[PDB]
């Protein structure tokens, strides 16, 4: 008798440690994806605007997917920090794709003792620095 | 009579060697996840601030999260060691966030036989070291 | 008596589950192999022939193995579509190896609809595309 | 009583088994270690010296622990075949260390039929070819 039954116990256990395995695979295979971009740009500040223009791109994408941040002024447009929303991009216009051949105008604002000198800003897609003006 | 009362004695041997198995077998099932974390990160030291710039990472996470340890110095900030806490990271700071395009700035204070070229620092994240400025 | 039984038993179920693994096993274990070919090919394509010059090759392979395929056009030759089919490779010609500095000539036949700059061709070999005329 | 007797008769055998099968494993657990040397060498041959020149390697070892051997000549030298030995190299000289900067003069001699141009010769360390002059 015995040995049967503490072979159906050991088969029991076994599918438990395995139930167990694939919840702890789960934490591994997920979240992994080809984020890097590169693109030709080229840029100019002044006391009262940026001006970016772009001569090409590793691929086609949305202007709202691109992120912009910058310090030593502020932007004039409020509302938040894409770049399609600060530079005022309508869904019909040129510049909704950002590829070889879109230009964009973003508005700023200096305080007294801020300059022109002192202002630098970053693009950013996918959680990735795509472009720096203070390289 | 005697050899089904000794199968029955088996049977409730078997059982107790079972149940002690499964205690056996509870302390290699825990404590295994994915901890692996990588960033582009890049420094700054001076006299009185570190400054931390970072430009990709593998995840986004929190920088309350990050532990920070340092050498032949001393933070301004005395009440703990996460990254958020002795940067001055308040819950709205674009900067609570440790992903391409966060930057932060740490306080500190050197010794009357302390200097520059001898400080060092790390970053750390669930147990791991992700950053040392002395690399 | 019975545990020893019970234990032979338990010995005859074993044997049949090795050998249902290995039968298992031999899904896998076939079918590997390094296919991996490249070569310099260059080509020029007129109304009556096609030419290909080979400068180098990863390998010394032989002109029956590769297959030719074509579009906007037609083969002089009906018999099938290996290369030193259809390029009329006698097996005493410096041809018949693929390798630097063997040049093939292909007889080929358009149609009344079809024009010389809509032709194009590859080469075939262990499943891989080697060569592509419209890259 | 047979069914208590018959299961301390599997626990005896049982024990035979397990220390049977730890004399098994004991087979595939020895003799792995990491054997990987890579070096940049540079060499010159005369009738009468073969110059060794090492710009880097992967890590510092012994002169003592590389094996020389040769073909189309003969050392000057007859007590052995390790680098130190056939070079000269004494105890306190630079050239014990095999590295970036150590330099050796190995003396050799050529029969009445043997030529410069067909002397060739190589370097081992650890089972392992780490130069070879006819690459
Ligand atoms: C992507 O692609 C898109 C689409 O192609 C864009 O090209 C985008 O680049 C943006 O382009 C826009 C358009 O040029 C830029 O916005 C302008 O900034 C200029 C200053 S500039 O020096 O001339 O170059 C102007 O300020 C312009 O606005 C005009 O409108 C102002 C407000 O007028 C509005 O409201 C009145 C009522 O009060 C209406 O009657 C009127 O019809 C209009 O709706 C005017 O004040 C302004 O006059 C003066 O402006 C400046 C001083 O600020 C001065 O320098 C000028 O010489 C001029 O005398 C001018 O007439 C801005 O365009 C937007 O206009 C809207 C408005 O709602 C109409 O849509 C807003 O109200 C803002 O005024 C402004 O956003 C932008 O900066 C670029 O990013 C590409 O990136
Ligand atoms: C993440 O994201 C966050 C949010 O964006 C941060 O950006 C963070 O980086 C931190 O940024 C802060 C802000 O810049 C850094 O803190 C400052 O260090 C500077 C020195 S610096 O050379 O100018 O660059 C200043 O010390 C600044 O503080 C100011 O405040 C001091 C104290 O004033 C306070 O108290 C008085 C009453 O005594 C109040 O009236 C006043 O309103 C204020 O509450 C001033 O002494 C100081 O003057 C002088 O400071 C230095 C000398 O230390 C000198 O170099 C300057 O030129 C100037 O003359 C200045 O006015 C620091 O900011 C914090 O301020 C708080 C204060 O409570 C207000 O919040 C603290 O009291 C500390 O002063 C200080 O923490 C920080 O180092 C960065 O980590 C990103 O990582
Ligand atoms: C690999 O290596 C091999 C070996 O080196 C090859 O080099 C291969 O490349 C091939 O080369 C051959 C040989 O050049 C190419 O085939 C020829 O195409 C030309 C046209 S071209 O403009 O001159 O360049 C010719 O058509 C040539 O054939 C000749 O033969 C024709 C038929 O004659 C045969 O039959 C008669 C009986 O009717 C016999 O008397 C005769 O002896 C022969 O057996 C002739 O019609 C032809 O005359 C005219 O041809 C063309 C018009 O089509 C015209 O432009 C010419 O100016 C000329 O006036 C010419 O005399 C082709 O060669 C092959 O010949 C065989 C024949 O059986 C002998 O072997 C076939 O009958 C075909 O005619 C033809 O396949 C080939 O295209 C290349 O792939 C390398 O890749
Ligand atoms: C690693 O690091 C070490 C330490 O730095 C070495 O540098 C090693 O490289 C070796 O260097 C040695 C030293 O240079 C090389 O050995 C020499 O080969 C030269 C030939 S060469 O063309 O000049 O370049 C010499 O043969 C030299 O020997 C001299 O000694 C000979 C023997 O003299 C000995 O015995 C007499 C008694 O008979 C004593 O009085 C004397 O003091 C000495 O002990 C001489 O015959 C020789 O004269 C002529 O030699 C050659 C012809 O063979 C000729 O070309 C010359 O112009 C010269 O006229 C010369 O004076 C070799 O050095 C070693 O000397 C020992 C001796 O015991 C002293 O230690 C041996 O007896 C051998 O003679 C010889 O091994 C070596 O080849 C390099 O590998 C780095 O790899």
């Amino acid at each position: 008798v015995s040995p049967i039954i503490a072979t159906i116990l050991l088969i029991a256990i076994t599918v438990v440690l395995a139930a167990t395995l694939v919840t702890i695979l789960g934490g591994f295979t997920h979240g992994v994806s080809n984020t890097v971009e590169t693109a030709g740009v080229t840029s100019h500040i002044t006391s009262k605007y940026i001006f970016i223009n772009v001569s090409s791109s590793s691929s086609a994408i949305s202007a709202s997917s691109i992120t912009i941040t910058i310090t030593g002024a502020s932007f004039k447009v409020t509302s938040g920090d894409t770049l399609a929303e600060v530079a005022g991009v309508s869904s019909t216009s040129s510049n909704a794709t950002f590829t070889g051949g879109s230009d964009y105008t973003v508005p700023i604002s200096l305080s007294s003792s801020q300059t022109v000198a002192g202002v630098s800003f970053e693009l950013i897609y996918k959680g990735n620095v795509i472009y720096n003006s203070a390289a």
